[PDB]
């Protein structure tokens, strides 16, 4: 997938061809609930595929599984061809860059995380610390009253030229075991390790599908995952190619 125009964009697009092995470490505290969380699957950027596996290294995961699914590599979101200039994950590769979040459930507490996503060799890391503090100890929470399942997104991009990087606000909804939902306001910036040229995008935003599953041979507390992410909301030209 190295055909382009574009001698920036070609050199990301080359480190995403095919199918590439990623590994997930996640360190974790919430209300004092220390845990860690290690994960091993593939990505496939042409198709915006992930497959992931998770396990929680520490014992019983203290939190639901759900509410760490978007901390747990937005560079494997399938970037049409005419949005690829816009494509800044895969164009801070392969020195990576830092993401950072603070996640604030409503009526209960907060997750602020921060990781960085590089290359190591031929593997994508990505590597958290997750510090969670305010959450009620029977809130939907810590009191685990979430469904496992996850619901479709649309994530919002913006440029951020101030940091060489972008920023992020979307809301995640939780489905509550009681047929309610609990939302989950996320907001996010990255920035690149490098000093290198990055491509800062025009507003776009991510849609997301998320399917998660059990492996029935696993004792360990897990999550599998399969999630498709794909980037949308630019036209292309010439006032139409279809008119």
């Amino acid at each position: 997938h190295h055909h382009h125009t574009d001698p920036m964009v070609s050199k990301g697009e080359e480190l995403f061809t095919g199918v590439v092995p990623i590994l997930v470490e996640l360190d974790g505290d919430v209300n004092g609930h220390k845990f860690s969380v290690s994960g091993e699957g593939e990505g496939d950027a042409t198709y915006g595929k992930l497959t992931l596996k998770f396990i929680c290294t520490t014992g019983k995961l203290p939190v639901p599984w759900p509410t760490l699914v978007t901390t747990l590599v937005l560079c494997f979101s399938r970037y049409p061809d005419h949005m690829k200039q816009h494509d800044f994950f895969k164009s801070a590769m392969p020195e990576g860059y830092v993401q950072e979040r603070t996640i604030f459930f409503k009526d209960d507490g907060n997750y602020k995380t921060r990781a960085e996503v590089k290359f190591e060799g031929d593997t994508l890391v990505n590597r958290i610390e997750l510090k969670g503090i305010d959450f009620k100890e029977d809130g939907n929470i810590l009191g685990h009253k979430l469904e496992y399942n996850y619901n479709s997104h649309n994530v919002y991009i913006m440029a951020d030229k101030q940091k060489n990087g972008i920023k992020s606000n979307f809301k995640i909804r939780h489905n509550i075991e009681d047929g309610s939902v609990q939302l989950a306001d996320h907001y996010q910036q990255n920035t690149p390790i490098g000093d290198g040229p990055v491509l800062l995008p025009d507003n776009h935003y991510l849609s997301t599908q998320s399917k998660l599953s059990k492996d029935p041979n696993e004792k360990r507390d897990h999550m599998v995952l399969l999630e498709f992410v794909t980037a949308a909301g630019i036209t292309l030209g010439m006032d139409e190619l279809y008119k």
